[PDB]
């Protein structure tokens, strides 16, 4: 793969092999940047054709989860770990007991989360191993409130950009995929007094949905084509592909999905054309900032208080976007690299003391 | 301007000037004293013509903090922070993560807070490089029923030193300002069944005074002509002024107004006239109170302990008045030196584990 | 002198005013650059007609450690204190009792050693205070051997550059001064087999210095047109003036003097006409080296080990001021300012654990 | 005195004469014995004539707590500090101050309560200089529910002893003094379902005693007359003297008051009629077990588990008084002094890591 | 003996009285002062025929010993034991080990050495018990070279004062006693060349003195009027006395004893005569700083750079008697009282890691 060349073009600091033959384990974890703390990232538990599948899916997320992180405001690196193996069939405690002492010999330079493959009972395994690992307490045991109020006020920030007014009592909103998510953002959107278009593809949750807040039950194939204002995917990605921006009679992207665009070329002509995209990783991420808040002790009005300020996020992200005249999804990366850079260069005063988000201080 | 004998001349230890260029950071620290404790001091954020301007106004709140925090009952100093920037547009989080690490860098010595300028969003920042900052914990998140709070007893400790009695049933109160400090004063005034004389600059906050406890609606220019009998200043410093001194038909001043005397010979001719001054710094102590009770792990129950005994200070700044034939602006500046004076002989002798109030001890 | 206007056009990060009143202490501390680790500067008392010429010359002197610690491959910062007194009637032990209870409430953040005007029994008393003192220890307890060596170490490389070889048998090396410095340093050239050319002011030590090794006495005023290779200044600074530079007949600047150049403009013409000058602040690096290794547990080896390296420093500022084409004594700001950079941006990744210059470890 | 041939009879560990004077402290601490653990007592204020009164004074309350410790269960000893001057006008911080750092320099050895001359006001200001306090704490803050229900469960075991039967239901209890103590216990003796014969030297509490629970309103001197079956002294000292003993028709003596016994001959006397005297500390003794739970963090279920072992105490005090052929206040002694040598030799084996009452240990 | 107006006229800090009854220790220690430091004190074994005896000898030793720790240069307080036994008949191992946890007990705030009565044998039974014990160590085992090396130093003080010379070629000096530090103080005194006159009440001694230096036996009655220059007591106390008084031919006194003057009414008349009395607890406090600088890790050449001082501290008796027209034994308290309060007032600043004489820190 010649793989130094691809690390030094992104400047990833590590990759790790690990592996345990008793156990059956064998991980990648990717360490991209520790410049503003540690390495935050999620465990990912699937099945790879090889070793190079799971290996350019490690170092993809790695990369993201440095984005995310930066922009998001928090403290933490990036990083991201692949399990290769089966999660139906190929999970015991003892791959995870091997694991966790992986983890616990980084010395705390990346902290572990659940992620798409592994649940929280497995790091519970992993908890008794090491504490750096999130998600599991028992003051914690719910992303999703959380990431739907993330939504929710990046949505409000869009708004505010598209039309000036943020209040959203006389605006329309279709929503697509009611699981988990998008439906606290149902709530939220009717509590402030927006009308609400859904779709999925079940129809007991557009049931749901019309029982509840009197949503408008539409065909999943044409939710693209409907007259409206702000459009909020929130089922998977590239739905913005070439096959479906001339269907778009929105101005306004917002939503809780990941990877939403295909290629950056569709960014590009979304810029061309004049729909404000507010980026996908830089409104979803109060998932993020909730499972990071319980690094402190969890505490759910501390981080409230953070997720409140993905408003502010999107209003330096579209600030940026008009300073550069470049597209918004360039504008998000070039956010987080300066805020990379200045943090690198305004905490550079000697301490011999210094905090961490790992540290011990006082109770108060 | 000779900073070394400005320094001299009222002992303080130090002065100290930070920067950081690429957060266009530029700080001055001033901390005047710290025997009894480490130096609280707020952190103020304002835009001054040059840097003597700042000096000048660092310096004297220093000394200003040095004797409340004494004259309180409090083991802590004084100190002062002022930023040289405009609040409405220079403020990011790298200014405040660089001042952060200026004030880690200093070891406890100085402890930070809120104040004209700053918000508890700014000391979230700091937080993330420092403990020695307060006002900012999820506990906590308030300080002026404390404030008011304070000055009722010591409003009670003047009326009983005018008058021999402090059950205030049967008084006449007037209350310049009704901004949520002496809004909660004319709660515990009213409750009392005292006869209250509110003025504002504004008619709404009139309105909702007179709804609640049945105030008197007085036009702002001539509160200073109600013939009363305790006369509460709580909107801005010198009020006490030589074009204001025969318009006073009252003999109680206690309100919690910041640098209520123009000029010391104000003081002087109030003495000479009779009316009862309890000294401003002494009566408004509350809200320090409040905010130092914190480094405690902040307790509801403890801290409004503390405060009830604004009433002793006021009675022994009155003792020391009395007893000493000088007026009582004077007396509390004694008070608080011979706190000082007296703490320093008498704790003198060695131990090797003595416990300052930064110090780590049992939970209890 | 809007101090902050001169902090910033060079990114001072502190100026601290320290004072104390029943001691009679005035100190200025001056930390400009702690990037690479903590900030080491000299302790010098002098009697300066104000303030503003005590702040110029702290500054000035701060900067300038900052360089020689940078390019003499230390992990140190730069500083310095200026005591304004007068050192022949104005010391006792409660000034520097003060004084190093101000070291100490800075945390490691700055580190002192003696210098013009403190000897090493006023750093004895700031060592009842604090551990951030050096030059002190009954293991240390004489930089001038080692000052000698790096002179000869860095002679060695500007005749290697100016010539090819370094074998100095067969060479002619003017010295003025024989103070302590130049003598050990006249040891070395005579044992290597090189002919000597020594004056002073005195002719006692001159005496000393035929007696030794057969030097030859010339007349102070005129040691400047000695036909010679090689000559080494080692008495005063402003030797490099307009008045002497066609003076020279020789191509190999190299003493232990600070602050050869009077003005930049002769460094012009000095690399316009062809003498190699080797720069002043990077020869002469060997004392701070000595005064530096003491921070480990002392050892003789280890620190004449590392004052080998000066051989290296001046053949990379060669190699800088070819590739530039620069004069020389800007090629060494520039080789300190690259090391600076870079060990910013190559200490960058994460560690709750790291070692800095002040770090307790493994005995070994 | 010849004042260590008074410590060598009892065998005095230290005795110890703090001062200060510009606080005007003079206060005699009183270690007698620390085998069990830390020396817990009271601190009293109060005038003595001389010093001679004071040290004796002290010295005897000094025993007397090693024995209260000793026979209640608690690990702790026996100590007493006595402040000689005047409460009511010789009190401020700086004496306290002075105080808590002479106890702070016992490291530990000695614990402080409050007792009679001092508040929890001045165990605020002893608590801002030493953690070697006790009833203080904002999760504490009340000994007299505590000290009432240990009485009742001796009165319990006492009239298992007398009779046989511990259900009180058809009882007869004769109260003197309803203050505080003596009336959570008449709220207890109802509840049980017993007959009640209060008197007091006032009347409106007599007023509320019959009001509550429908007691008999008896003239204070001819208490003692009363036909009853349990007399319960609470009010003071010196009630069983010669001039009272043929006046009792009561058979079991069992109350909260200090010092009961006038002359130990008396006790004799008390034991050849066959009054069943249960010991004057061995039954109160529960708020000194209520004060020495804080030390674990103050929990309200634990401490009164453990002062709900009085029936256990007073149980083996009749046992030991019937097996010595001995009064039950030499039995007492006895008691508390075999559990004092028991401990010493069964916790004889080598530890490096022991637990004692100051311990830091897990959470859990 | 009313003991606290004896405290409160001198301000004492502590009398502890310590007792155990198992090995028979019945001891005294004092602590007079500890504001510069911990009280270093020696412990003295001595019977007196009362309690009142060794407690008034032992609260003049502690003032004795705060005043000679003050004007040595220590930053150590002033205390002393007294243990009342017969150290023929009555030591064993217990009554040592029951003192060390005594000492132990009070957390380092007092520190014991061997005085008159203890050996450096008993020294070893502390030492099993406690670190608070000093003049023990293998690399430590002998003051009296340093005893003798600081009379040298404050004999060419005195000297200086009354002539102008130091260089003591060509001065006659009269010593009473050879024993062990009139020994050395005389070899000191030939290899300078100055001329010997000693005595002694042996002759064995005094024959090595006449077969070492070529001294000059003379009877011991008649040793005060020989004429000389500089006479040197070193055998006993009271020795200037009424009696003797005229009996001088010389004018400078400086020898090891102590207790020398009989009363100060001896000290006024010499002052008024003109013999130059050098005070006795500032020149032979050289084994008192032999014995502290152990505190630091026994090394040779820094105790003996500190005992050089005393040159300096007598000079400064001289200036303080000169400017203050006070006797000289005045002006050793006074320069004693100066340093503690200018050491009270110079080191206020706060600090939560300052250092004392006991606390851990670098090797270096
Ligand atoms: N929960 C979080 O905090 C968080 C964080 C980051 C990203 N996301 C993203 O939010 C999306 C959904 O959230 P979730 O995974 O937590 O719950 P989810 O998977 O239950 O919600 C997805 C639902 O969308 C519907 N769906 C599937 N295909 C669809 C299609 N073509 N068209 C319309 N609807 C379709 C289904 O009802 C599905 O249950 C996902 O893309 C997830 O990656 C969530
Ligand atoms: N909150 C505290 O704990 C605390 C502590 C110390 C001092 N203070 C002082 O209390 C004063 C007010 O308290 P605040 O700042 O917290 O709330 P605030 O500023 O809202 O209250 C001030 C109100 O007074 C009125 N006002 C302005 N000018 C007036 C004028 N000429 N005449 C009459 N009223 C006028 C306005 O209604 C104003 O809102 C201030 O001077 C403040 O410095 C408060
Ligand atoms: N010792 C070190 O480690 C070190 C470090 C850095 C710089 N230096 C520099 O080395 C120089 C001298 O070293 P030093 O101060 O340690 O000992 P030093 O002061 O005793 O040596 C200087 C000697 O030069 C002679 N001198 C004075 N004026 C002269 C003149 N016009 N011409 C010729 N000679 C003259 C005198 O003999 C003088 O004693 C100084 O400039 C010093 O700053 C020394
Ligand atoms: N509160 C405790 O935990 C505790 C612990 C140990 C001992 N005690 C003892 O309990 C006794 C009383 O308890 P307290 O001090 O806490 O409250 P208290 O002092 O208020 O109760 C005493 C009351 O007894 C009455 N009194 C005074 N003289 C009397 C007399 N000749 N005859 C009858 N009644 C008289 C008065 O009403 C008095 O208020 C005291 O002797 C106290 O020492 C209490
Ligand atoms: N060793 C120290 O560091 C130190 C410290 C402080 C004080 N001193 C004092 O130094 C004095 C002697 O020193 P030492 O005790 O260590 O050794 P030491 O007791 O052996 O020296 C005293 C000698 O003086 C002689 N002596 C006794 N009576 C005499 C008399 N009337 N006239 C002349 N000589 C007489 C004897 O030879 C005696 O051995 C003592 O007063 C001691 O208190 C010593």
């Amino acid at each position: 793969m010649e793989l130094f060349q691809y690390m030094e073009k992104y400047d990833y600091e590590q990759v790790l092999f690990c592996q345990d033959k008793e156990s059956g384990l064998k991980a990648i974890i990717v360490i991209h940047d520790t410049t503003l703390g540690p390495a935050l990232g999620g465990t990912r538990m699937w099945m790879y054709n090889s070793e190079e599948e799971a290996l350019e899916d490690a170092l993809r997320l790695a990369r993201g989860m440095t984005y995310k992180n930066a922009a998001a405001g928090l403290n933490l690196g990036g990083g991201k770990t692949v399990i290769i193996g089966d999660p139906r069939k190929d999970k015991n405690e003892a791959m995870f007991r091997a694991f966790g002492r992986f983890i616990q010999g980084l010395n705390g330079r990346y902290i572990t989360a659940e992620d798409v493959g592994t649940t929280v009972a497995d790091m519970d395994i992993i908890y008794q191993e090491t504490d750096y690992v999130t998600g599991i307490s028992p003051e914690f045991g719910n992303p999703s409130p959380a990431t739907a109020y993330g939504v929710y006020r990046g949505m409000k920030a869009a708004a505010k950009e598209a039309f000036g007014s943020d209040s959203l009592e006389g605006k329309v909103v279709a929503v697509q995929g009611v699981g988990n998510v998008a439906y606290h953002l149902c709530r939220h959107l009717h509590e402030e007094g927006a009308k609400l278009i859904v779709t999925d593809i079940n129809k007991e949750a557009v049931a749901r949905a019309v029982e509840e807040f009197g949503a408008k039950a539409v065909d999943p194939n044409d939710i693209y084509g409907v007259e409206c204002d702000i459009f909020a995917p929130c089922a998977l990605g590239g739905i913005i592909n070439d096959q479906t921006i001339p269907q778009l009679k929105a101005k306004v992207i917002a939503g809780s999905a990941n990877n939403q665009l295909k290629e950056p070329r569709h960014g590009d002509m979304i810029h061309e054309m004049g729909i404000v995209y507010a980026p996908d990783y830089v409104i979803n991420a109060g998932g993020v900032i909730n499972v990071a808040d319980e690094l402190y002790g969890y505490n759910r009005e501390r981080a409230m208080k953070k997720i409140e300020q993905i408003y502010d996020n999107i209003e330096k992200v579209f600030a940026i976007a008009k300073r550069d005249n470049i597209p918004t999804y360039v504008a998000a990366d070039r956010m987080a690299e300066e805020r990379i850079e200045t943090m690198r260069k305004a905490r550079s005063q000697f301490l011999q003391n210094g905090h961490h988000i790992l540290s011990r201080r006082r109770a108060r």
